[PDB]
């Protein structure tokens, strides 16, 4: 009837060379994404097509001086192809030269950070099944029944509780241990036993909280949005050095993506990188430390690679569409348009992108070890101070002995 | 040249009518994103416009029969409207008929879940890994094994009083083991078993509350709609015309074929009419619904006060808002070209900050806190206070200073112990227990049966308000026949305490010889003893067939005790007050 | 062209009366699996049919005396039927008298015991985190470092541990309490601190695995087989007093069902029920000690019921199927035979079975509560008791003081 | 009449051949179900038969271009066979062509794990909850308590030697507090912090083991073809040729439909090409693959030795082994008839069971065990034997019976000790580390990268096998800076105790005053807690960065100490002796 002379770029999951591609021949030779798009335009609209890789190997942009277009544009405009079934991004530059369908696929501009491990653990790790606040009111309380069992013993009398001896009474009955002498009124008999049941609360409570945490390992990310990242200035992040996300952020004026420019305009080192495949390697080899702004399906894919180091937060900053492109004037152009609006409401271009993301995805979608010296290292820290910090006060004793 | 007619809806954030709508009047009448959107596009591509709100009130549709659009889509295929700037979903039937432009807007289906908000712990939810009948027998037991402390040890060959009796069995509680050791072979099978108890009992509450911080700590929130599919606690439905729930029945992707599966049977009706219904279900349903509708909706209401609603995951599918035009107009390729140029100048995400989130009438650790355990510290400033409060009455009895007030109180306790526990082991009210269903509205409750109950005589109440008092000898249940085992146990506890009230008082009618003040002691700290076997195997009785119950989400039980129940428990503390009074004066026999 | 009246009998799922049936009119006024399949045969072999549910209501027997076919056999044999689309059991006696094509359905005698619950705590339930033979050796070494306490103290000296003075220091080891004196000798030394450290992986141990239990929920069953059912006699189990459930374990010969039935036939009171509906309210009325023996179709179907009271174990006692009868001689016989091995192999029999059992069948496919006084109430009992047997060798000493 | 020519095929339990059959000839060369089976059809059918084994050895199927069925099926449409009693598949397209009976076997697609057959406890299986790092440096703490509890006592103003350090620490880490309480300030500092420590260890060793019973507890087993569905971390698999695969790839059914979803994309290949092939890899996989195949070899190889694999949840499908016959048969309805009298006549099931049961070769509580802590009763039993073994010595001290022997081991532990550690500072085997890729077969490793290690000085090693001994000061990780961190505190350990050393030497060559003998005693107690610093700091760099890998399943560390690393823990050792050597003899010069 006539051929027609699609354009793709070589771009994964979009249009990749198949593993037998040296013996296969046609249209056989790639598949993707866009290769199974090319199959659902042509069914429903009657031709048969040719895939062909663009030559210039870019998506499309007009020079400044010369005013020729590039890339899979170029082919279009000038006459080299018929459509372009390709990841093209629908922009006010290109819609003024060739006409787009509708978007096939939705995306913007998300944050690519590396996947959170466990954690290193500090030295007052130890502290932590307990908060702060608790922590704080156990000595103001072990203060408070040292000096009420002070002046339950000194004054209205029965002797051998001293200001240092009704510290260690309530001391050795916190860690639950002996100690030398009980009180033998009344009134001491009462912060004896009730401070005994405190501590044994706390305990539990402790003991208990710890095995929570080393049963269910819950995991957070320091980033959830874009608004995490402005505020701060640990975690840094950038764009790669050319491209439509580093403009989106150059133009910007909302709130926070011109805060997010100044940071990253400013910035020493470098925080942009010049290849994708170098923004992913810089987020793998920062520990946690650098975030990679980049496209969402690219960010959604590479999340689906190996290994499984790289995360997807928070949503978009912007919102893009990837449009279907013919020349100006085409008899594909309207047909091709109430294919992409079929294929949608069907579920065929969510079919697709559960296929070519997740279902041909790697990575889809324990046994507790023992506790390493790490999580309890603060703990012999506070030990051997106490010993070093024993040996000091003999020594200030002998002083004035 | 002539004024644009533009065609659109009301609908909240898109058209809304201002405050002064009666007032101000012409296109200053409306507010919104789309009528700030059409100020932009009439600024590009230039024209001026006037504002119409569409008479239908609908978006727009075909009908099967007559093949006539009702709506923004029918007066412009029509010739009524000129354009359509409005939240109109770009549409394969709708694309056939008029020109849309590029979406302005890109949406989905979405997820509207109630916030969790929190769970407040109270001032006593310390106590909560144990019930609150074991802390009562706890404390029954700890003046049970210090009076047989005081019992065991001086009346043999003292350290030992009760004062030091209630010491040791506090050290043992708490695990402190303070400084003081029975001596004798009988006074260590008491420190024996008291310390074996109380290795269970601090035992079975780390556990339990590791139990609830566990299990607290798998409860992961909804975040997808595979979390929907899988949970099945939470119900969700959809509105109950429109095109998210035609999106179900026809989606061929394996989590929505699903979900339409549970939707289309499941009891109650999940699909609402109405979008103001569904955010209400969601709110009084305390995070037990979960409502699916469209994503602008869901961020809006989400701003709205009460800020109760939450969007959680992702979109469903992928669709957009466009600007329509007739088909054959001389205007939609230069509203294509404003729209494209809006979206990268950041006009379409400011209008969308702007009424979404900059009108919005909201905003925008894993460690235990102080709340948890701020009881703890009540008790512990409690007991400092209570301990500055003996401490005066302590210095007084030094500084101001028999057996008289010693044999009178050993008398009036046994008079009172013989009598309460008599008068509840006659009355009936040992156990109220109600019976019901959940009403789904405001969990209003209805009481299908209430119930009275004693030892051999229990008697029915509101719920069918008969006064039929049945006997439990014959009548018509096995938790009735249950505590016809725990019956003998006051029974013996009567029994007993009645033998060391008769010898206590012709101790003190005839006090020729002292042994019979010892026998009385004996009498009345077994009776107490066996208060503490039958109100244990009492309770034991009930929480068995509690549990036996075939629970279900409509049934509820709430099972109390009474005034009966709690003299037996006042007969046990002055019973183990007239043992210690009986052992007292019985050692002043000796000393005098 | 000729109508088609095919038979069968009202019994869930395979033909219920549809809710609205008093204004719907045909083929609509029921519902269900034999319904669907009905629908299916008739779009395979194209004919027109008419649903028709048997007069007698049975599914068909020939009496002893004059020879006449009951049920939906008999309006095969005589002429009132043209195909029995039902569930009708393959049979020896019905195959010599009308067609059966494949199994549409497999099924065979299986087992409904009560759904288990989570257990009633005996008196010495507070035990069973650690096991009998933990807590035997335990007692053994008590004593043991009680005897070997009194001959490193008696023998080589260094005194005030007799034999029950080395069973009280080694008891307040076991449960971390303080004692009156420690050992002074080196011997000693070890003797005190080891069987410390042998209490110290004890408690943990006891109250690790008690947090393990009352954490994960995991409920079994007495019974999982029919072996199981043989060798026990707490459970009683029966089957219906008229069926070919009760004539199967009448006339088997294997080793177990000869067992099972001997059981059956002795048994006081009666295990055999008269209806189905009798067996299953005698399985939910009897605390988990009666199991009901029935077909699998029905014990599938009855456990996707309101409330989630049964359960199905083990697997098929027998191997019985389903067929979809003709008469013998008759025109639909091959068609049919070869329209159910179609809808087999597609998955459309799979596909309504998963519908009408589990897709509309109720009951598909927490908050840890506190621990109530049943749990613990034997550690009261050894507590009052040994309060008891404390007053009593108190009273055995002042026999002989 | 003619014999009836019996066509089956060898399959195990059906047909097999015997073991005498060289020398047994006829129909009796062969056994099995279905020899069993065609005597059952022939008695009742009352015909003579001949077996024939297939030539082809299939079961049959057409082909697509010549349209010739090639198995027991092509034997009965071509006439060479009359009748196939054999395991032949009740098929829609072989049901054209020829007739079964009814189905004498009832069968499906089932799922074969391995047996996880035990885990088996060690010896010291109760130390695990914490590593043995802690383990180590325990001991280390409380060697290091007790000698500055023996310091900072009998110095001040005794009852403390090291004989009641040692017996303090004791009670206090097993939380007895036996009796003994330390009176001065500066004593009860040293009471204080090992109280504290010692109520984190047991608290973290109770939450751990909480930890690992209560995730084992949430371990279920694959009991449908939902849990292989859901769980991924078992990969199954299918044949490579046959109805299975062919039952995956047409289920529109959504949990098979995900099943053959991770099975046509799965790296390695989960398709086994052998039946006996899919058996083996659920042997060698520890129970990491699920192999689906037929119910009946499913019930088969379970009962064959080793009896390592079983048989979880029901079937997957209903299907069916019937009787065939040439289509034109006069025999196909008195087998029809033949075979419905076997089934209600129990004989296929007797059949059934006397195959694959009675001639198998297998057979057919939640507590803790006894196993799990029978290490700590063998301390205890190795407790009461040593116990008895310091009972000879002290019996043998008394009955039998200065400074110079503690003059001699102040100085010769403190000889060997400056000595070992600074061997070990200089030598470079603190960390051996490996590194490299779990091979799939037999998991035989392989070495990518060995490791030496110093404080300033590591070395690599066979994996590329240089002997490029890498100076830290300049290289090319960040461990090895953490390590910079830590190396310090040795050099002030090998820097007090030579101080230590020099002043105990001087000591010795001029005992005239006494007061630097003390001096000597503190800084050998320095040295050895400056070593506690060291040693957790150097530790607890390393576990920080084996939690800092991105954990992968196709990598493996094997980080180990050396050497080096043991001489710095001897060297604690000495030194604290030596501290409580020197602190000794100066109590002597106080004494004499
Ligand atoms: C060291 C401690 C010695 C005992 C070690 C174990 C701790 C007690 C737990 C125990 O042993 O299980 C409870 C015992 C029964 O023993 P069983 O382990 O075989 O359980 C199986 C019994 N079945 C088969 C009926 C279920 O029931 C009981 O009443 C014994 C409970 C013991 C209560 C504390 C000691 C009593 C006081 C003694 C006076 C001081 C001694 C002289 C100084
Ligand atoms: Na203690
Ligand atoms: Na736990």
């Amino acid at each position: 009837q006539k051929t027609v002379v699609v354009t793709t770029i070589l771009e994964s999951p979009y249009v990749m060379m198949k593993k037998n591609h040296e013996m296969l021949e046609g249209n056989e030779r790639y598949e993707g994404y866009c290769v199974d798009l090319a199959a659902e335009i042509a069914k429903h609209c009657g031709f048969k097509y040719k895939l062909t890789i663009v030559g210039d190997g870019k998506y499309g942009a007009r020079d400044a001086d010369t005013k020729i277009w590039n890339g899979m544009v170029g082919e279009l405009v000038y006459g080299k192809a018929d459509i372009a079934i390709a990841p093209l991004t629908i922009t006010l530059v290109r819609e003024e030269v060739i006409d787009f369908s509708k978007p096939f696929m939705s995306l913007g501009i998300s944050i690519m950070i590396k996947k959170p491990q466990k954690s290193k653990p500090g030295v007052f790790s130890f502290l932590d099944p307990l908060a702060y606040e608790i922590w704080m009111c156990i000595v103001f309380a072990y203060i408070g029944v040292s000096v009420v069992l002070f002046l339950v013993s000194r004054f209205s009398p029965y002797n051998e509780f001293g200001i240092f001896n009704s510290l260690w009474f309530s001391l050795g009955a916190f860690m639950q241990q002996g100690c030398d002498i009980s009180p033998r009124s009344l009134s001491g008999r009462i912060v004896g036993g009730v401070w005994w049941f405190f501590t044994l609360i706390i305990i539990s409570s402790y003991t208990a909280n710890l095995a929570a945490f080393l049963t269910v390992e819950r995991m957070v990310s320091p980033i959830e949005s874009a608004e995490d990242l402005s505020k701060q200035t640990e975690i840094a992040y950038g764009t790669l050095d050319s491209g439509s996300t580093k403009e989106f952020f150059r133009r910007s004026k909302i709130a926070v993506f011109d805060k997010m420019w100044t940071y990253m305009r400013s910035a020493e080192p470098s925080v942009f990188v010049r290849t994708t495949a170098e923004g992913v390697a810089r987020v793998r080899k920062s520990k946690g430390k650098y975030a990679y702004l980049l496209e969402s399906t690219m960010n959604e894919y590479i999340e689906q690679r190996k290994p499984c180091d790289t995360m997807k937060v928070g949503g978009n900053l912007d919102s893009k569409g990837y449009g279907i492109a013919t020349p100006k004037g085409s008899s594909l152009g309207t047909p091709v348009n109430l294919a992409v609006l079929k294929l949608s409401e069907q579920g065929v271009l969510d079919k697709l992108k559960n296929k070519w993301w997740y279902d041909k995805g790697e990575c889809g979608a324990e046994k507790t070890s023992a506790l390493s010296l790490s999580n309890v290292a603060g703990v012999f820290y506070i030990l051997v101070g106490g010993l070093g910090l024993a040996m000091l006060v003999a020594l200030i004793e002998f002083c004035y002995k």
